[PDB]
DNA sequence: GGGGTGTGGTAGC
DNA sequence: ATCGCTACCACACCCC
């Protein structure tokens, strides 16, 4: 147990937030991919016909914890009992449940409290314990299942979980459903063995958009072949509008009104106008809705597959800490926003850049929120307020980095006691040449 | 036109 | 108890 002020404090969130873990994960994953295909070029172009496919692992964490679960859960069912992983038996998000857990309706992201509730009398939630190096473990048996089966030209990572996998059709051969139908069940069979009984769920289609929709068709346990060539009102009736890509609940919200409450993408497809789309959600935002609705996708997203070495590069760096936050004076904020830009900076060192700007974002206590929120040692009810600074020469001294953070709180006003979340980054980066004279 | 900003949206949770 | 993390773009304004 250890407290925001205690020089551990760092270490021990980091230790068990799976948010971290993620995150982290995914960073070197994508460092992974450009030191791997630093000097091969084998990427996609306009010459190129290709298919998408999109692999996600099927209630991942739980599927793990379960398969690697202590002697004290070893009479638990996986397809008879609904089993969670999470810290808590309160407020503590559900990080993954399975399947069974779904059916009563519970979700990732809820809390134990929530969806213990869901369930009818006589029925016990299970919660098994994070397992946090298994969760390594099992995705780079997935990450080398999929480069060992030496079919994708360019295999792209999404998550500890996901990858998106491009094969390139060349126009001598000739691509068919059975083909397809094919190498899903040799991917999903051979990561199944390789990963010792983790399931994934593939989408496959001439498109991202299709991909993801797809792989959402087919899970759990699945796979879901759907080209531009076979969309139909079946198929976009099996799906909510937060399904789409470029939809999350304040989109949602806004079409929902925009659009007399659309219930499945088939209902959106078949009331919706460009013209309205742009100016309730956005123009960007609603042209790239657009194109999701006919299966195509948007010049921003192809990106990731013409440079995704461009894309998958870190452009930033960044720390998330609104969990535990109780100083009670600046004295210790400044210390703990000095434990956190050395730990940025070591960061930023391993990866030898400087940066040029710098950036805090806090959360402060809404006035009238309660000064402890239901969550135990959550942020609770907040605003957040951030500040920029550019630096003069980019850097990696802790001196001017630390001060100019620690200036950025000092001007952005919030009382210690009032803090309730912070925010550490560095945005503008540089990559250090061998010439450093002036 | 270019550059900047803080806020807020999505994505991966 | 409980561990509410990162990274990118879009937008509405301001500057010269
Ligand atoms: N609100 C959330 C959602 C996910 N995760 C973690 C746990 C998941 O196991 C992992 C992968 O995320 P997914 O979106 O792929 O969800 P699952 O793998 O758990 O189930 P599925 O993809 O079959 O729907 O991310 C989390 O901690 N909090
Ligand atoms: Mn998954
Ligand atoms: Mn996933
Ligand atoms: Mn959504
Ligand atoms: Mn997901």
């Amino acid at each position: 147990i250890v407290a925001c002020d205690d020089p551990d404090f760092l270490t021990s969130y980091f230790a068990h937030s799976r948010g971290h873990h993620l995150s982290a994960w995914k960073a070197n994953l994508k460092d992974k991919f450009l030191n791997e295909n630093i000097h091969k070029y084998t990427k996609i172009t306009d010459k190129d016909t290709y298919i998408i496919f999109h692999i996600d692992f099927d209630c991942f964490f739980a599927t793990v914890a379960y398969l690697c679960r202590s002697s004290s859960f070893s009479a638990c069912d996986f397809k008879r009992d609904p089993i969670v992983v999470c810290h808590g038996t309160k407020n503590s998000d559900i990080a993954s449940c399975n399947y069974v857990a779904r059916s009563y309706g519970i979700k990732n992201g809820m809390w134990v409290s929530q969806a213990e509730k869901m369930l009818p009398n006589g029925i016990k939630l299970i919660s098994l314990p994070y397992t946090f190096e298994q969760f390594q473990l099992k995705s780079e048996a997935f990450y080398s299942t999929l480069k060992r089966l030496n079919i994708f030209n360019l295999i792209l990572p999404i998550s500890i979980d996901e990858a998106v996998c491009v094969r390139i059709i060349p126009d001598n051969i000739h691509n068919t459903n059975t083909l397809n139908a094919r190498l899903c069940e040799e991917i999903r069979q051979e990561i199944f063995q390789g990963t010792n009984g983790c399931t994934v769920s593939i989408g496959c289609s001439d498109s991202l958009v299709l991909a993801r929709l797809a792989l959402k068709m087919a899970k759990p346990n699945g796979y879901n072949i759907t080209f531009k060539s076979n969309l139909s009102e079946e198929f976009w009736s099996s799906f909510k509008l937060d399904d789409l890509p470029g939809v999350g609940h304040s989109t949602l919200s806004r079409l929902e009104s925009t659009f007399d409450s659309p219930h499945s993408l088939n209902d959106l497809r078949k009331r919706y106008t460009l013209d309205a789309l742009k100016a309730s959600v956005g123009s960007k935002l609603g042209m790239k809705i657009h194109l999701a609705l006919q299966g195509q996708d948007d010049e921003e997203s192809l990106k990731i597959l013409y440079d995704p070495k461009e894309v998958l590069q870190r452009k930033s760096l960044s720390i998330d800490i609104n969990w535990g936050i109780r100083f009670k004076n600046i004295t210790q904020v400044d210390l703990f926003i000095e434990r956190g830009c050395q730990y940025l900076l070591e960061k930023l060192n391993e990866i030898n850049k400087t940066t040029s700007q710098i950036t805090l974002k806090l959360m402060r206590r809404c006035k009238d929120a309660p000064i402890e929120p239901p969550k135990y040692m959550g942020m609770g009810r907040c605003d957040s307020f951030s500040r920029s600074s550019r630096l003069g020469i980019p850097t990696n001294e802790f001196g001017i980095i630390a001060t100019e953070m620690k200036s950025l709180y000092r001007t952005l006003g919030c009382p210690p006691m009032e803090l309730r979340g912070l925010a550490l980054q560095f945005n503008k980066l540089v990559d250090v040449g061998p010439d450093n004279n002036q």
